[PDB]
């Protein structure tokens, strides 16, 4: 009965989310700001009665390391999950900005994650999809960590699209892959995050999604990297208990809080681990940005559908007709007409070019951030890692690279990298 739009109004986009987009919304009466995830009816893993009883329980739970869920709405085409706003950004984006990072800083982070998990397991809730992207900070500083999507992510079907799958294979418990899993899968995922905090490298890695999942399924890893020599044996011992293969023999979330490592450490800088987490995060973010650029190019579909609507027609249209044309597919129309002042062809051309330039700018920021030595280029070896994480076939991107520039000599600048992505999405 209760309608979302009768209570909240959208303000601005907050970012991407699993199963849906996240919008900053404001209560039309009290002015309370809220984070709203909009899930487009994404298949349902359970019946409607199971989702209602889970949401009812989740709304009553309260922990400082768990995101607060306020409301839940549903209409013919979407589900709306209304919760609290956390403005500190993603945890790993904060870690890469720091000059120093020690074993105390890592233990302080992992104590908060484990506190949240222990509390949710007491209430029979399983996350399953715990990963760095679901660890948000209340403020942008070295701040309380809030775990996102705890108990919600499992009621919806996992997206098969690589844009949503990037940064997930590293953290999934092996038993989740084979189908029989319980709350112990959340301890495995935290054990993987702890391994990355102390070395900057994932324990289970590979050239592509499937190669990572093969390493996870075997469950073998090592502490044989120069970084690990500067880490205590108490940290390595906790990681071993957390990354125990058989779930019944794996340590509980509660017993991990009571581990000597967490009690002792909650301080030499792990310099090589910071350099590696920066490279890891840069790679993940540029692969995501590359997929969202290709996604936005195919969507901008919008240019073809808007032309067939604007039926509505001298090669010219009034201001009100252009507003009606956009609403079928007010301030945004005036910003396009400002650069012009009109013909409907020049309006769509100026509006499309405005969305193209802004799409190019988000990709460019990710490219610049990946290019940490400010060389202006990325090597063929770096392209192989980026296209590996984004699941673009080796022969396909190498052919496209030769088409863009026959004399590339194993490197690409931003313009060339952008040209490669256009050809990889039919442009
Ligand atoms: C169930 C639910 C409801 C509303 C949002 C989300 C949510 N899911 C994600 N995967 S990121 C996110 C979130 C939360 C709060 C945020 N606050 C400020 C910026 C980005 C944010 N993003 C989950």
């Amino acid at each position: 009965t209760a309608i979302f739009s009768d209570r909240y109004k959208g303000q601005r986009v907050l970012g991407k989310g699993s199963f849906g987009e996240v919008i900053l919304c404001k209560d039309k009466i009290t002015g309370q700001e809220c984070a709203v995830k909009v899930i487009s009816k994404v298949k349902q893993k359970t019946d409607k009665e199971s989702l209602l009883r889970e949401v009812q329980l989740l709304k009553q739970l309260d922990h400082p390391n768990i995101m607060k869920l306020y409301e839940f709405f549903e209409d013919k085409g979407y589900f709306y999950l209304v919760g609290e706003v956390y403005t500190g950004g993603e945890l790993f984006d904060e870690i890469i900005s720091r000059k120093r990072f020690s074993e105390v800083d890592a233990a302080r982070i992992i104590r908060q994650v484990l506190s949240g998990i222990t509390y949710m397991h007491k209430n029979k809730i399983v996350h399953r999809d715990l990963k760095p992207e679901n660890l948000l900070l209340e403020s942008k500083s070295k701040a309380n960590i809030r775990i996102i999507d705890f108990g919600l992510s499992t009621h919806f079907e996992a997206s098969k699209k690589m844009k949503d799958k990037i940064g997930t294979a590293y953290y999934i418990a092996p038993e989740v892959l084979h189908g029989t899993y319980d709350e112990k899968c959340d301890v495995w995922s935290t054990g993987v995050i702890l391994y990355i905090l102390l070395s900057g490298c994932p324990p289970f890695n590979g050239a592509n999604e499937y190669d990572i999942l093969k390493k996870v399924e075997k469950g073998k890893y090592t502490f044989e990297l120069p970084q690990w020599k500067k880490v205590s044996e108490s940290a390595k011992d906790l990681i071993r208990k957390m990354l125990t293969y058989v779930p019944s023999m794996r340590i509980s979330a509660r017993d991990a809080l009571d581990h000597e490592w967490i009690q002792t450490y909650t301080v030499p800088s792990l310099d090589n681990a910071i350099l590696n987490i920066r490279q890891f995060q840069g790679t993940q973010k540029l692969a995501q940005a590359a997929l969202l650029y290709m996604g936005s190019k195919l969507t901008s579909d919008e240019t073809k559908e808007l032309t067939a609507i604007f039926k509505m027609d001298d090669g010219q249209l009034d201001r009100a007709e252009l507003i009606e044309g956009y609403k079928e597919l007010e301030h945004e129309v005036d910003q396009v007409l400002d650069a012009v002042d009109i013909e409907y062809s020049e309006f769509v051309t100026v509006a499309m070019d405005r969305k193209t330039l802004l799409s190019r700018e988000r990709l460019e920021r990710a490219f610049r951030m990946f290019d940490s030595d400010n060389s202006g280029k990325i090597s063929s070896t770096e392209l192989a890692t980026i296209f590996g994480v984004s699941d673009v076939d080796s022969e396909t991107w190498k052919s496209v690279l030769s088409e863009v520039d026959k004399n590339n000599d194993g490197e690409v600048d931003f313009d060339e990298f952008q040209q490669m992505l256009l050809k990889l999405c039919g442009n």
